[PDB]
């Protein structure tokens, strides 16, 4: 069995290996990368996502979100307070202001310590889930807006033809902006490219051990667990590495830098934070190996999780018994 310890693997494809996306995902899996839940891909030196970023300040963040925490430093939830629209240029200046800028620090480890100690006492502002792409149309390799669609994968594997589309999203972050513990919708893969700026730290639980994280989360957030049997789908709960280690939950951590891809694998729980002003692009995707995870994915039916148009068909085809209840929570 490859990668039995479930370590995060890092890959350095050559330019030739970077041509066929599906092939290279299958290669990483042959080496056991999926067992970690997360992999890093460093693009060949000959590759570029676009020529420059000198022209991005005019993008609009229609609904910036202020991430307000409740709880204790290691175990907290966050809610999103909507803020007035701002451009990327406005947001970058905000990020770099004295109130929001990254503090002085020695190294990534010192910054991680400061994050876990102090995050709850501040409310950073995140530009999330902005439909769009920063890949140049002429970039042919690993262009996140030109991937094979999940609808097409389900059609090829299962023969059924469904509605829905699959497009990328932009994320603009600052110091302390936070992604809560989650798996993807329908336990899909994700791929994330850090276009520019300061790093993103990731934490991940191996897919084979995801239910250990779920059990701890029910213990730590007991009212939330009573409200919903899949409340991690709400994407609001944070648990620190120190708390995970205290409770024996297997996990790994890694820091992504600008110019690097991360792939999350089906049912790989992940969480993290941004080090300072940055811009990432991400999208969900599927492979044949996903289909069994899609069929077994938990679902939120309490109303809170509310998701895209395209998840309807996934539930309807893969999970017909659950469909009527889930759709009630959509409506
Ligand atoms: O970058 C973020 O804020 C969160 N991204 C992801 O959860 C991802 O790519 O799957
Ligand atoms: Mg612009
Ligand atoms: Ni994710
Ligand atoms: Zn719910």
């Amino acid at each position: 069995a490859q990668n039995p310890n479930c370590n995060i693997m890092i890959f350095h494809p050559t330019k030739e290996e970077f041509n066929d996306f599906d092939k290279y995902i299958a290669y990483m899996e042959s080496q056991g990368a999926h067992r970690a839940g997360l992999a890093k891909i460093i693009p060949p030196k000959e590759w570029k996502a676009r020529e420059t970023y000198d022209n991005i300040s005019e993008i609009l963040i229609a609904t910036p979100l202020q991430q307000v925490a409740s709880g204790r430093a290691g175990v907290f939830t966050q809610y999103h307070k909507k803020k007035k629209a701002m451009t990327v240029g406005e947001y970058r200046h905000l990020a770099n202001s004295k109130k929001y800028q990254t503090p002085p620090h020695q190294n990534f480890e010192d910054l991680e310590r400061k994050y876990w100690k102090n995050r709850i006492y501040n409310s950073p502002i995140y530009g999330a889930d902005i439909s769009g792409s920063l890949f140049d149309e002429n970039t042919k390799q690993w262009n996140l807006g030109h991937l094979g669609t999940i609808q097409d994968l389900l059609e090829k594997e299962c023969g059924v033809v469904i509605e829905g589309v699959n497009t990328p999203y932009l994320y603009f972050g600052m110091w302390k902006t936070t992604f809560a513990w989650h798996t993807e919708d329908m336990d899909l893969y994700s791929i994330n490219y850090l276009h520019l700026g300061e790093p993103k730290t990731w934490y991940v639980v191996p897919p084979e051990h995801g239910q250990r994280l779920e059990r701890l989360a029910r213990e730590l957030f007991p009212g939330s667990s009573r409200g919903c049997g899949a409340f991690l789908r709400h994407k609001v709960a944070l648990i620190s590495p120190t708390v995970l280690k205290e409770n024996g939950i297997p996990f790994n951590r890694i820091t992504q830098e600008a110019g690097e891809f991360m792939v999350t694998f089906p049912y790989g729980y992940h969480a993290g934070f941004n080090h300072g002003f940055n811009c990432a692009e991400a999208i969900n995707f599927a492979t044949p190996r996903w289909i069994d995870y899609g069929k077994m994915a938990s679902q939120c039916s309490c109303g809170e999780a509310r998701v895209t148009f395209s998840m309807d068909a996934f539930v309807r085809i893969l999970q017909p018994e659950r469909y009527d209840l889930w759709k009630r929570g959509q409506d």
